């Protein structure tokens, strides 16, 4: 679904600090980048932030009620508490008074990784995206935070084509995206998450392996030509794994295979992945 802080790094608190408040009159809205069922994000210019800056602003749609306004405040609260990292879309501000709740984050000018992969690209660039995402994920794991939608569509590229992850669950067009199965991104999910609804850092690691396959296939849909149905679930349960992508060095495919261990404890950690990638 969306990002979640779990217990045991140690979790002292379950996450609004008004230090983040920014005046909404100092934002000018531009184009819409995307929207979900209850949320949307627009690009904006913010004047005097922290500096005149292109930023992304997340807000509710008209269709949202108090339940959704709370999920948005709850996302703002998680973001305020995690702290900053180069490979996360960072919180910059919020407007929680004088109007609808606005959450202000870094704008990533190159858009999403999936579309970038699909549109020259070098092997070193692919390895960098892979490392950048792994670093963001190790950061989250170090904060006892689970992502639960790791996927190329959910990695953004900013200046220097540096990759960032973020919690885009409220602004993700889920209802009109057939990769979410009546709604879960099943082709990216670990078996324990499909068959037991269990979600852990290790389940995120499985999804990371799927992301790697997307990157090194240059954006193929996972499990090419295979429909999500009974046969699909039996395959993954029975240990079926996608073939090595055309642009993956064998050592990178070995990371995927490791991420896809059926036993979650036999999967690597994100720090181990970063370490191996740096080598
Ligand atoms: C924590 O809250 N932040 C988010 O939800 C953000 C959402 N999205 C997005 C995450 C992906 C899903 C949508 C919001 C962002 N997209 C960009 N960059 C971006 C630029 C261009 C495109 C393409 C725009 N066009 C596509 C067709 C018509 C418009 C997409 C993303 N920069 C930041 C964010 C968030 O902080």
């Amino acid at each position: 679904v969306r990002w979640k802080i779990i217990e045991s790094s140690y979790t002292f608190i379950d996450p609004y600090n008004e230090k983040w408040e920014f005046p909404r009159n100092n934002l000018q809205f531009g184009k819409t980048l995307g929207a979900g069922a209850f949320g949307k994000v627009v690009e904006a210019t913010a004047f005097g932030l922290g500096a005149v800056l292109k930023v992304a602003v997340k807000m509710l749609k008209s269709t949202a009620h108090a339940d959704e306004k709370e999920a948005l405040m709850s996302e703002l609260k998680i973001m305020s508490h995690l702290g900053q990292h180069e490979n996360i879309v960072n919180l910059l501000g919020a407007c929680t008074h004088g109007g609808p709740v606005l959450v202000i984050t870094e704008y990533c000018c190159y858009g999403d990784l999936l579309n970038f992969l699909r549109r020259q690209l070098s092997s070193r660039d692919l390895l960098h995206f892979s490392s950048q995402v792994a670093q963001g994920m190790a950061f989250l794991a170090s904060k006892n935070c689970i992502h639960r939608d790791v996927a190329a569509r959910n990695v953004l590229l900013t200046n220097g084509h540096v990759a960032k992850i973020g919690d885009f669950g409220l602004a993700r067009d889920i209802m009109n995206d057939s990769n979410y199965i009546v709604r879960l991104p099943v082709k990216w999910m670990a078996p324990e998450s499909i068959f037991d609804c269990v979600y852990t850092v290790q389940s995120d690691v499985w999804s990371y392996g799927i992301l790697l396959w997307e990157i090194f296939s240059l954006g193929l849909n996972p499990y090419p030509g295979i429909l999500v149905n009974s046969k699909f679930y039996k395959l993954v349960k029975d240990g079926y794994q996608m073939a090595q992508p055309a642009f993956a060095p064998k050592n990178i495919y070995s990371i995927m295979q490791a991420c896809w261990a059926l036993e979650p404890t036999h999967r690597p950690t994100f720090q181990q992945i970063c370490s191996f990638l740096q080598e």
